[PDB]
């Protein structure tokens, strides 16, 4: 029952697919791939708030909002988006996320807390799904 603390991922699939949904190229989902090469992460609970940095290498991004209004915040390929969260059990969340200007795709996730404090999280974008399990440091 707590996101805050710092995450590892171990697993994960249909990277390349969100990479293709993101973009379109070919070279431009690769460089996010080995951009990846299993990217950390730091959840900050501040309550109903979660707050999520991300960093690889050459990027670093981090969104910040509450469970129950919508915010503006980044997504996964580097584009302006406003997402909202809502729960769904006593640890598990979904979101759902939509650009800021302009409009194309759709982006969605959602992010669950182990009885154990692991801490994992799906993405969806129109119609794939990026999951990624994350385990504290």
């Amino acid at each position: 029952p707590n996101f805050s603390g710092n995450w590892k991922i171990i697993r994960s699939e249909n990277f390349e697919e969100l990479l293709k949904v993101l973009g379109v190229n070919v070279m431009l989902r690769k460089i996010a791939v080995a951009a990846a090469s299993k990217p950390a992460v730091e959840i900050k609970q501040e309550g109903d708030t979660f707050y999520i940095k991300t960093s690889t290498t050459v990027r670093t991004t981090e969104i910040n909002f509450k469970v129950g209004e919508e915010f503006e915040e980044q997504t996964v390929d580097g584009r302006p988006c406003k997402s909202l969260v809502k729960w769904e059990s006593e640890n598990k969340m979904v979101c759902e996320q939509k650009l800021l200007k302009g409009e194309g795709p759709k982006t969605s996730w959602t992010m669950e807390l182990t009885n154990d404090g692991e801490l994992i999280l799906t993405m969806t974008a129109d119609d794939v799904v990026c999951t990624r399990v994350y385990v504290r440091e």
